[PDB]
């Protein structure tokens, strides 16, 4: 049951959402610690990966042995930190989150990011849009976003919850025509051929699909060909716990908790 996301997924097709270092940003400035405290207390652990909590979970730090072998020749291409071993954020304890907002800026400042006038404006010279699309009732997620926003606004961005009902809730997720928005996807213990309608390269661009982030990497689509290939448990645990690390540090969604 412990495998599966749960938290905010980000479009990545629509710029400048595509650029990974506007995502770690993103995921730098939402302080996950003081949203627990706040929002459940801080008794509900967050979700680290994809596979989190399971035996599916890729391994903490740099990827070595047959995961390293299986991921070497993406190398070039994986998602900076991949290799090296990449953790979600921790927040310092505080509202204030000093220290990652200071990271979340530098980033994007790298990015080419620039404040104007207290806007931050993307490097197309435009002030960064970003809303979130939620579900009318969902008072946990608009709690939550309400925090969140309030950090974002100290990165110069000036975030939107737009709130709509479920019939235009339904339209929009299905036309991929969201910036962000709350996501929940349960995964097996035994991981089949619906991991390519999840997070392959085929479902990014289609209508309905369930892909939401837009995930579209050679390295994602060939550890699923080779965890369904496997033959041997070292190999499928090998080729489940490769893709888990390469989904986790595509950045493709915000983490909360179960």
């Amino acid at each position: 049951s412990n495998a599966g996301m749960t938290g905010f997924v980000i479009n990545t097709r629509r710029a400048p959402f595509d650029d990974w270092r506007l995502r770690e940003a993103l995921l730098l400035a939402f302080n996950f610690e003081f949203i627990n405290d706040t929002v459940t207390g801080g008794v509900m652990p967050r979700i680290t990966s994809y596979f989190s909590g399971t035996d599916l979970a890729y391994r903490p730090g740099t990827a070595s042995g047959r995961e390293a072998e299986l991921l070497a020749p993406f190398a070039a291409d994986l998602p900076p930190g991949t290799l090296e071993g990449y953790a979600l954020p921790q927040g310092d304890g505080t509202a204030r989150n000093r220290t990652n907002l200071r990271r979340a800026a530098q980033f994007l400042e790298q990015a080419g990011f620039r404040i104007e006038q207290g806007q931050l404006l993307g490097p197309d010279g435009a002030p960064l849009a970003l809303r979130f699309l939620l579900r009318q009732g969902d008072s946990d997620m608009q709690t939550v976003l309400e925090i969140y926003t309030r950090a974002l606004e100290r990165l110069g961005i000036a975030a939107q919850i737009e709130k709509v009902d479920n019939a235009q809730y339904t339209a929009r997720v299905a036309e991929l025509d969201f910036d962000l928005t709350p996501f929940r996807r349960d995964l097996s213990l035994s991981p089949g051929n619906e991991q390519r309608l999840y997070w392959g390269s085929h479902s990014a661009g289609q209508p309905g699909t369930r892909n939401l982030m837009g995930a579209a990497s050679p390295a994602i689509d060939a550890m699923i060909d080779r965890m369904l290939a496997a033959t041997t448990e070292d190999e499928l645990t090998a080729a489940t716990r490769a893709l888990d690390r390469v989904l986790t540090a595509g950045r493709y969604v915000i983490p909360i908790w179960r």
